[PDB]
């Protein structure tokens, strides 16, 4: 069976809180409330699981979300890691 991969949101000190939130809404189809909570989870504990899915999908979403921050001049980082 294909291995599943966690998409992780990593904290940083520069990306605006609300920007992270709308990234989460747009790329991972979260509500505002859910988005804030995941954002805040990473904010407090250094990181947060966003979603767990098939590798290629996990990689694609992590990059899409990362690029949004990157092209905005933010160090916002979404990574993948196996479970
Ligand atoms: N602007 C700030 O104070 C960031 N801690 C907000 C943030 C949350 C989650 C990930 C990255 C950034």
């Amino acid at each position: 069976r294909p291995k599943l991969y966690k998409v992780m949101l990593l904290n940083d000190d520069y990306t605006p809180r609300e920007f992270v939130t709308v990234v989460l809404k747009a790329v991972f189809r979260m509500s505002e409330d859910t988005g804030r909570r995941v954002m805040m989870t990473a904010h407090r504990f250094g990181s947060a699981v966003v979603v767990v899915c098939e590798r290629d999908i996990a990689e694609t979403k992590a990059k899409e979300a990362t690029d949004l921050g990157k092209e905005a001049g933010f160090p916002l980082m979404f990574t993948t890691e196996p479970e």
